[PDB]
């Protein structure tokens, strides 16, 4: 156990603090493997690839919603941790 994930996430998924060499294209097919892609923001720099701590991602289907943010918290990505919760739209 790391950290407990209970909210009511709809068609909404906040997944911020990712790791240096991932791009826009990269967080759409690791998460496309259960669940397509509606639009993705995550901004990045072109000196250090910083996304400082926030990206925002929204799903195709409502059930599949729930059933990935719970598996999502003890996921590392490249051996980082994210922080998975839900969002304001």
């Amino acid at each position: 156990g790391s950290h407990m994930s209970d909210n009511n996430a709809t068609d909404i998924l906040f997944v911020g603090g990712i790791d240096e060499t991932i791009d826009e294209k990269s967080l759409y097919d690791i998460f496309s493997s259960f669940g397509d892609i509606r639009n993705i923001e995550v901004p990045l720099n072109m000196t250090t690839k910083k996304n400082r701590g926030f990206a925002f991602v929204e799903y195709v289907e409502v059930d599949d919603a729930k059933h990935a943010l719970y598996n999502m918290n003890n996921f590392e990505l490249n051996g980082k941790r994210i922080h998975v919760n839900y969002s304001k739209t």
